[PDB]
Order: structure tokens, then sequence, then C-alpha cells
């Protein structure tokens, strides 16, 4: 049956309710950005070294001083339990298998201490939204650090959310049985009354200032934001554009990933998502400079699949694309996946 990350979408198409697989699968609009962040990785080509010597591949790395298997992370995706029973902590137990970081959704469908339960040793992050009610938000961060999360991933491309069609044509709601445990389109409707539009620099001041845990700016698409983050004593920058869903139009995160990676000079890990869905695509990533990447829908239709083992699968999937990617280019560790690899 499931041999490659697209065949697990087709599995999921099958079995999931409509609304729930559009939920998943949407981007914002007409859905141009959707298209280009798998169109991008494909304009990059591969140029290979031969007779390396590569027996001996090493896929490990860290991801802000934490040691992975893999230079390849579970994204935050909300609402996991709409796909499988187990939802987030399904997620976490193959993450903690695999030896790699999971990245918990303010939005999840599972609480943060209940993650934390559920996979004690995994690497585990929490994405972070600016509510409006900024105690909500600091419990939250408090809650994170008691629980030995190892870094914030603040999101900061949603004011408002972008407009999925399917999901205002489908007017989307959570199932009846479920809720966001830690507290038209339903899902824009709760956005405007929950999330804080109003946020600007001086928020992430604020947060610097209430947490020592690393900080990682989610959603940078300009070099000029960057610098700014890198300025304001944040930690690392994640290139996305919240998988297409946000502004439609925006470039592919492929594209947009070495001016991020020029911009802040070294002084900051740059990591990307967004149409992460081969082996391929992790290589040129981090040829281009990003140190790990951060797969959202794959890890979603593993959970349909089958759950805890349907993400230990997919996962698995993407470590061997890798591994085979690393060798037939001549690379025996993540530390010689060098720029010349690659060329648009
Ligand atoms: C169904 C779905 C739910 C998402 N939920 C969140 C969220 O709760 N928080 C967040 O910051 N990003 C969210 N994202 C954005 C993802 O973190 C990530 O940027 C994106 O999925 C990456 O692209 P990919 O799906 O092509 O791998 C979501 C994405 C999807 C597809
Ligand atoms: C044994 N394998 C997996 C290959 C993938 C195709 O047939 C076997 C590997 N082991 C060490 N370093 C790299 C690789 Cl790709």
């Amino acid at each position: 049956r499931l041999i490659c990350i697209n065949d697990y979408e087709q599995h999921a198409k099958s079995v999931l309710p409509k609304s729930i697989y559009d939920y998943y699968r949407s981007g914002a609009n007409d859905e141009e950005t959707l298209a280009d962040n798998i169109a991008a990785f494909s304009r990059w080509k591969l140029y290979p070294r031969m007779l390396r010597n590569v027996a001996e591949t090493d896929l490990s790395t860290s991801v802000l001083g934490q040691r992975v298997s893999m230079p390849i992370c579970v994204g935050a995706t909300a609402m996991q339990r709409m796909a499988h029973v187990d939802g987030e902590l399904a997620t976490v137990r193959a993450c903690q298998s695999l030896g790699t970081g999971m990245m918990l959704s303010s939005w999840a469908t599972s609480s943060i201490e209940e993650v934390a339960e559920a996979g004690p040793e995994a690497l585990r992050w929490l994405q972070l939204y600016i509510y409006k009610d900024r105690e909500v938000t600091k419990k939250l961060v408090r809650q994170a650090e008691k629980m030995g999360y190892k870094a914030i991933f603040v999101t900061v491309d949603t004011p408002y959310l972008g407009n999925r069609l399917d999901d205002v044509r489908n007017r989307f709601k959570l199932p009846p049985q479920l809720r966001m445990k830690n507290f038209d389109s339903g899902l824009a409707a709760y956005v405007a009354k929950a999330i804080d539009p109003s946020i600007s620099w001086e928020d992430i001041k604020w947060l610097r200032r209430l947490t020592s845990l690393p900080i990682v700016a989610k959603g940078i698409l300009r070099g000029d934001d960057a610098r700014e983050a890198v300025k304001h004593g944040l930690n690392g920058i994640l290139v996305s554009n919240h998988g297409a869903r946000q502004l439609d139009g925006v470039p592919a995160t492929i594209d947009v990933l070495p001016e991020i990676v020029e911009a802040v000079e070294g002084k900051v890990e740059v990591f990307l998502d967004g149409g992460v869905r081969k082996g391929t695509d992790v290589l040129k990533a981090l040829a281009l400079g990003a140190k790990a990447v951060f797969v959202g829908r794959p890890i979603v239709w593993g959970l349909a699949f089958q759950g805890e083992k349907g993400v230990q699968d997919v996962l698995e999937i993407l470590k061997e694309e890798f591994r085979l990617a690393m060798a037939l280019s001549g690379c025996q560790n993540v530390k010689v996946i060098d720029k010349t690899l690659v060329r648009k």
C-alpha cells in the first residue's frame, strides 16, 4: 500500500469526511502559494557529488541546542483529534520513537500537560499565539516551562485568519465531542474574537522578557523582519507561509529561504516549513542554509491512516528518503550538505 507521502494523502482523502479533509488540505483563496510551495522545490536542481564514501550516513543534528535524530521535525497543526481519536498524543509518541521533536499547537485537541505525559522523553516545543487575553497567553508559556517544553514558536503571520474558501463553504467547526483543550468559517470567527490583531514588535519585547526559553519567530518571509527578530533577542526564524493558508500569493518558502539565511548572518538558526513531502526537499532546504525543516500536513495524513503508527510510518519514510538523498548526493552527514549541491 503506502510507500511515499503522497500515498498517505490519497488514503486520507478516501477515509476522512470531506469537511475535515478540506480543512487540512486547503490553502487561502485561489491556492496559488499552496501549489507553489511544492512546485518551487522542483525548480531547485541537485548537483550530486560522486565517490565520497556513504556507507556511514549520520542524519543526526541539533535544533536550538537539543539533539534530534534527523533534521525533520513535526510542525504545529491544530485539532489533530479530528484525524484520529488519539490526536496529539499519538503524534508525540511517534516523535519520541523517532527521536525528533514535536511542535504543539496552541489550538490542539489535547492539553500541554497531557502531551508531556504521553511523551515525557520526547523533544517538545510550544507554538504560541498572542491572545488579546495576555493572562491566558502567559499561562500557556508558564505551563510549557513547567512541563519541560524546550522552546516557544511564536506565530507572527496570523493577526487574522486567512480566507480558506472550502472552510467558508463547509461552515467549518470542530466535531461535537472535541475541544481546544488548553482554555462563515467558525475558525475565522474564533480568531477574530480570541487572537490580537494589534500585536507589534513591542509584544515580542514583552514575550522575550516573559520567558528565558528560546523563542523562534514563525511566519517570517522578509529579510528586514528577520533582522528585526534577531535585534529583539529571539533565537531562531521559522521561514513559513503558514502552509499557504494565510496571505495567498506570497512566495514559496524554499524561494525566500536564501534571503532570510543571508539576512541573519549566522546569528540564529533558520528553519523552513511549507511543501516538504520528500527526502530531496529536506536536502534542498539544508543546502540553502536551513538547520531543519518542519512538516505539517503529512503528519495529519499519518494520523488519519493509523494514529501513532501512521505518524511513525510517515516520519520513517521521510527519514529513509532523506538518507538516500544524502547518500546519492555524496553527503556522509548533515554538516557536509553545502550550497553547491543546489542551483535554480
Ligand atoms: C490543518 C493545519 C492546521 C494548522 N494549524 C496551525 C496552528 O495551530 N498553529 C500554527 O502556528 N500553524 C498552524 N499551521 C501551519 C503549520 O504549522 C505549518 O506552517 C504548515 O502546515 C507547513 O506546511 P505543510 O503542511 O506543507 O507541511 C497549520 C497548518 C495546517 C495545514
Ligand atoms: C542501507 N541504507 C539504505 C539503502 C537505501 C536503498 O537500499 C538501501 C543506507 N545505509 C547507510 N547509509 C545510507 C543508506 Cl541510503
